[PDB]
C-alpha cells in the first residue's frame, strides 16, 4: 500500500522548537506566540526497517518539500544534512537507509537514532541559534531528546 505519513513539530527536551534558518539549515531556538508560526513541519513517514515494541523506523521530510533529513559522512564524520529528492518518487516505504531514524521512546520522550549510523542521533546545542546536528553520544551536554506535537 502507500507509506503512512503524520504532520508533526518536534521540540528538544529544553523545549527548544525547529526552524529552518537558511539554505538546507535547521536550528534550533526558544520560541513562543507569533514567532512559532516559523517552527518546520515534518512529515514523518513509517519507512522499511528493523522494529521493536518502542524502537519504530521513520523517515524526516518537510511538509510539501522534497526534503528528508539523512545521515551520510562528511569530511569523513557522521553528519545530519537536508536532502533534496525527486517529488515524483517520495515520500515511499523502502527509503534509502541514510534517510531512515529509529524512532526510540524512553521515559516519555522520543530520541531519533541514525538506522545507518548506530549510537549517533539528531541533536540539538545548549546554546540558542545553533544547528541541529548529527551527534555521536545520547550522553553529555548535547541533547538528545525530543517531544512531538501531531500537527494537523
Ligand atoms: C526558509 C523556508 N521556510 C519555510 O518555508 C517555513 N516552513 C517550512 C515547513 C517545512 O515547515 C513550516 C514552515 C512554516
Amino acid at each position: 500500500a502507500p507509506v503512512r505519513s503524520l504532520n508533526c513539530t518536534l521540540r528538544d527536551s529544553q523545549q527548544k522548537s525547529l526552524v529552518m534558518s537558511g539554505p538546507y539549515e535547521l536550528k534550533a531556538l526558544h520560541l513562543q506566540g507569533q514567532d512559532m508560526e516559523q517552527q518546520v513541519v515534518f512529515s514523518m513517514s513509517f519507512v522499511q526497517g528493523e522494529e521493536s515494541n518502542d524502537k519504530i523506523p521513520v523517515a524526516l521530510g518537510l511538509k510539501e518539500k522534497n526534503l528528508y533529513l539523512s545521515c551520510v559522512l562528511k569530511d569523513d564524520k557522521p553528519t545530519l544534512q537536508l536532502e533534496s529528492v525527486d517529488p515524483k518518487n517520495y515520500p515511499k516505504k523502502k527509503m534509502e537507509k541514510r534517510f531512515v531514524f529509529n524512532k526510540i521512546e524512553i521515559n516519555n520522550k522520543l530520541e531519533f537514532e541514525s538506522a545507518q549510523f548506530p549510537n549517533w542521533y539528531i541533536s540539538t546545542s545548549q546554546a540558542e541559534n545553533m544547528p541541529v546536528f548529527l551527534g555521536g553520544t545520547k550522553g553529555g551536554q548535547d541533547i538528545t531528546d525530543f517531544t512531538m506535537q501531531f500537527v494537523s
